């Protein structure tokens, strides 16, 4: 069968903002407007997939944890399954791997748009506020 976990965790910022990768700093992707921890699917736990991914999306020491929100949906022959975890700060900038550079932004105006509009159900919930 067709499956694919990804586990991410939204930046909290110094200023109630957070660190998503939005149009990269100078790519061509506009629409990637994604946050890290993806890839956790590879071979993890639950549990250690995303703590696992978070050193390997951040890099840095951040006071990052906790889950915002997790849901799990399959399309018409595929599975994707999204877990949404919650952060309250990083320290400097975060690195570790996640794709495409991102800038401090204010969470309050997440992009559904201009992120992958087939992995709404996530933000349908947060974007709704
Ligand atoms: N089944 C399914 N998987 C999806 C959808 N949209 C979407 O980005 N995915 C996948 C592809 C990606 O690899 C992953 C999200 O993180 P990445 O883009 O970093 O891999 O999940 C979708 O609409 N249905
Ligand atoms: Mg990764």
């Amino acid at each position: 069968m067709k499956k694919l976990q990804i586990a991410v965790g939204i930046i909290r910022n110094e200023n109630n903002e957070i660190f998503i990768t939005r149009r990269a700093a100078d790519a061509h992707m506009a629409n990637k407007l994604e946050f890290p921890g993806g890839k956790i699917e590879m071979g993890e736990t639950p549990e250690q997939a995303v703590v696992r991914e978070l050193q390997e999306e951040v890099g840095i020491t951040p006071q990052h944890f906790s889950l915002f929100e997790k849901l799990e949906y399959e399309f018409p022959d595929r599975h994707i399954t999204l877990w949404f975890w919650l952060v309250e700060r990083w320290e400097g900038e975060p690195w570790g791997k996640e794709g495409q550079p991102g800038e401090w932004m204010s969470l309050v105006g997440l992009n559904a748009d201009d992120f992958p509009p087939a992995n709404e159900p996530v933000i349908a919930k947060l974007k709704r506020l």
